[PDB]
C-alpha cells in the first residue's frame, strides 16, 4: 500500500454537486425565450457545453444560442453559484486528511473564482493549500494543465506520493498524462462504465471509502 502525501481533488461531482445551480440557470435561460421546463429534465445538461444543449437539443440559431448562454450566466453569477450541495461526509474526510498532514489541492476545469467561492461557502477552503481552475470567460483548461500547475506550486519531486481524485475520465486521463495515481469516484457524474474504462488506480463508490485508500 502506498502513502500519498499530496492529494488533488476535482470540484464538481467530487467535492460538491452543482446540479441545482446549473439546472436553475438553464431553466432561467429557457424561460427568457418562453420555454417551460422541469428541473429534472435539465439534469442531462450537466456536463456538455451550453452550446450543444441550446444548439443540438433546443435547436437555437448561433445568435439565439449566445443570448441563451448570456441569460444562463446572468442567473449563475447572481444565484446559481450559491446553489451547490457538498457531498455527505466530505467535510469529515477533508478534516481527517488535513489533520494527518496531507497537502490537499483542487485542480478543476471550473473557473477558479467559482471553485474558491464554493469552497469558501462550505467552509472547506481552509483545508486546501492551492485551488486552481480555469479563467472566467476564458478557454476551459485541460486537466493535465491544471494538475501540472498546482504540483509546480508545491515544488514536487516525488510524484509517487501524489494522487488525483475525480469523478470523470478527464480526471483520470489528466492524472495519467502527468504520471500520478488516481481514484475514480462513482458518486458523481461519471458512470462505472466510463470510470472503469479509464483504468484509474482505484475505484470508490462513496466518499467514506476515500479514507481507506488515503489513510
Ligand atoms: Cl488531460
Ligand atoms: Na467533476
Amino acid at each position: 500500500k502506498k502513502n500519498y502525501e499530496i492529494v488533488l481533488f476535482d470540484l464538481d461531482g467530487t467535492l460538491t454537486d452543482p446540479k441545482e445551480g446549473i439546472t436553475k440557470s438553464i431553466q432561467y435561460s429557457l424561460n427568457s425565450f418562453g420555454i417551460k421546463e422541469d428541473l429534472e429534465n435539465l439534469d442531462q445538461f450537466i456536463g456538455p457545453p451550453l452550446h450543444d444543449t441550446f444548439k443540438e437539443y433546443y435547436k437555437f440559431e448561433d445568435k439565439k444560442a449566445k443570448e441563451a448562454v448570456e441569460k444562463y450566466r446572468e442567473y449563475f453569477a447572481d444565484k446559481g453559484i450559491f446553489e451547490n450541495k457538498i457531498y455527505e461526509n466530505m467535510k469529515e474526510i477533508l478534516e481527517m486528511l488535513y489533520k494527518n498532514g496531507k497537502i490537499l489541492l483542487v485542480a478543476t476545469s471550473k473557473p477558479t473564482v467559482f471553485a474558491e467561492t464554493i469552497l469558501r461557502y462550505f467552509d472547506i477552503d481552509r483545508y486546501f493549500k492551492y485551488i486552481a481552475g480555469s479563467n472566467l470567460d476564458g478557454t476551459r483548461v485541460n486537466k493535465n494543465e491544471v494538475i501540472q500547475y498546482v504540483l509546480d506550486l508545491c515544488n514536487v519531486k516525488d510524484k509517487d506520493k501524489v494522487i488525483m481524485v475525480g469523478d470523470r475520465k478527464y480526471d483520470i486521463i489528466g492524472a495519467k498524462k502527468i504520471g500520478i495515481d488516481s481514484i475514480g469516484v462513482l458518486y458523481g457524474y461519471g458512470s462505472f462504465e466510463e470510470i472503469s474504462e479509464s483504468e484509474p488506480t482505484y475505484i470508490v463508490e462513496n466518499v467514506e471509502s476515500i479514507k481507506d485508500i488515503l489513510l
